[PDB]
């Protein structure tokens, strides 16, 4: 009866990772990420230059999830590629990292001066689509042809495996259009689905008032709020990607959150909310209520039941 | 103290109302309905020809909300007609009259047919963007070419002032340009956002099974999860709207979620998960939550705090 999981050419512990942003901007940050038990981890999204981003406030948290504009704050490139080379311990557990460029030119730098330290360290790219394209355009996945140009540059750029990072989908022309390019690009080995439900608005009763100072208090969405829309994008990028593994991304907090990922079809599984509010304790939580769920059906491995929702007659 | 208003040249008792699809399929729903304590109520979304949905189950609710694939499940447009025309008790409160015709053609159509009775009657048009096409091309709203004919044919068919049932973006430069597409056209007089969040995913960890059994278990999402999605767009169009009314729905349970919907700039807030869950005694006791919020904070009026959400600094 176990977690362990190999894809990528790597060895988890378990199927448990943090979310892109949450207990991983700083090198205490990826230390305590690295101690904790955890099966990966994933750095904070990074542009080429160090950011400051947005004003505070910035993230609150409620019973029922989180709201975001941080605007992409993070120690710039150099520092997250140091990390991957020279200080992370690849003997405890594989180390995912994420880049977040502000064009498609910032993005083919990085992933350039990376693909030296990915070959030989095994540090892996998550690369962020639900990344800033010109002001007055969709966000990078939302607008098919500055993804399909951002990935023909990338691959060509980078050259070896690697993973994007998806934004929710709520149409299904829109799922069938984002697999079909996903798919024309072979080195594209995962797919996590999601990112934040973008855009929403918290309002407090009270004070009459928004939560998050910047864009006048619009921001992305995790949490209790969004399982059902990662569970959707999951299950529907699994079903039209069978050469991708789909990471699952979207509302854990518990076993069985993670559970409905991996039925899904979720190979990996991170947390961002519930992480950013519960710490890194939470891990072996998740571990053993996923392991209680799997004893009382008699599931002996993840693959048992990945992807294996049922639907009806 | 009392919730009166005066839209569209019509009185309302209060500011609440059914959302399209829930209470008011049937001739029984509907005078159910008229007899509930709304300030006004709205028909079930129809098409010329009578409709038996999909297959059951095509609608659950949990804690958080709701997930349907109802398939458009109607009398017929020509019931619906009859209803406006002769039955409904126009004393009583306002109807709204929603229409979801699976062509352009299907709803110049029906509009044409219900221009003199609007003008006799009073009844008031809710187009539903959120209507077939296709497949094979996003539905009507996430696609602004589409939405512009739409519209155009419909604004030249009908001739009198008529409102929109808008699906959730996520994305504020489509944001921008829906606003834009909707500032088109002077007749549009009203805006409801919004529809439910599509293609969520439930899925039921004992059962290991999904829980409605159209589209593999795919459909649109309300109720808890989607309060922020409905406020960041009933905020949303308000600022891009000035010369249009804004109508609130998603996650209303209480007269505080209304509340939130009123600052965000609402004046008619819808109730579907909720109301499909409690029944219409509902609205006794929202109306009571909200007029005791206002009374606890000085508010007399609607007007008083409609819109006026405060951003920070
Ligand atoms: C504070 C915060 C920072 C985030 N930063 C990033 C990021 O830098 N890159 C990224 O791809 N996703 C980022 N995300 C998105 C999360 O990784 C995740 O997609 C989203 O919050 C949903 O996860 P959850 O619902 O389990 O919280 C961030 C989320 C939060 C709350
Ligand atoms: C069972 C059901 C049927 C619905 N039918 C329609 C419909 O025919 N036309 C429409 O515009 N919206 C329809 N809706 C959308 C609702 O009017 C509303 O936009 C959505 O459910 C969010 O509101 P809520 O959070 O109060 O449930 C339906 C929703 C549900 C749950
Ligand atoms: C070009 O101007 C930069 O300003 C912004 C404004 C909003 C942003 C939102 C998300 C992000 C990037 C990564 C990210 C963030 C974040 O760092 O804000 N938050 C999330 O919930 N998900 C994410 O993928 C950058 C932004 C930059
Ligand atoms: C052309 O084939 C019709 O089949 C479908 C499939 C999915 C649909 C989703 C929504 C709707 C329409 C109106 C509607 C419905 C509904 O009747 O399913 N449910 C909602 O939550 N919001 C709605 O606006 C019709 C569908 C028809």
């Amino acid at each position: 009866m176990c977690l362990k999981l190999n894809l990528l050419d790597h060895v988890f512990a378990n199927p448990f990772m943090n979310a892109a942003g949450v207990l991983c901007s700083t090198e205490e940050d990826l230390r305590c990420m690295t101690a904790s038990s955890s099966g990966a981890l994933v750095s904070k999204s990074c542009t080429s230059a160090p950011r400051d981003g947005n004003p505070e406030p910035r993230y609150m948290a409620f019973p029922l999830g989180s709201i975001n504009s941080m605007g992409l704050p993070n120690l710039g490139f150099d520092f997250y590629l140091k990390y991957a080379s020279d200080l992370h311990d690849y003997s405890k557990k594989p180390l995912f990292l994420s880049i977040s460029g502000l064009s498609v030119e910032e993005n083919v730098a990085m992933v350039r001066r990376l693909a030296p330290v990915a070959q030989e360290k095994g540090v892996l790219l998550e690369l962020n689509l639900s990344c800033p394209n010109v002001p007055g355009k969709p966000q990078v996945a939302y607008d098919f042809e500055a993804m399909r140009t951002y990935l023909q540059q990338v691959s060509l750029a980078y050259g070896l495996p690697f993973g994007v990072k998806m934004p929710p989908y709520f149409d299904i022309a829109h799922f069938d259009t984002a697999a079909a390019v996903l798919n024309e690009f072979p080195l594209v080995k995962f797919v996590t689905c999601v990112n934040s439900v973008g855009n929403g608005l918290v309002i407090d009763a009270e004070s009459e008032s928004v939560v998050i100072k910047p864009k006048q208090g619009f921001g992305g969405l995790g949490g209790k709020y969004i399982l059902p829309t990662a569970l959707a994008n999951v299950n529907a990028f699994y079903r039209r990607c069978p050469d991708k593994l789909v990471f699952g991304c979207g509302g854990v907090y518990s076993g069985e959150d993670a559970f409905l990922h991996i039925l899904a079809g979720a190979s990996m599984v991170q947390v961002g909310t519930a992480l950013q509010e519960e710490g890194p304790g939470i891990f072996t939580r998740l571990e053993d209520e996923l392991l209680e769920i799997m004893a009382r059906k008699g599931y002996r491995t993840l693959e048992e039941f990945r992807g294996r929702v049922k639907t009806i007659e």
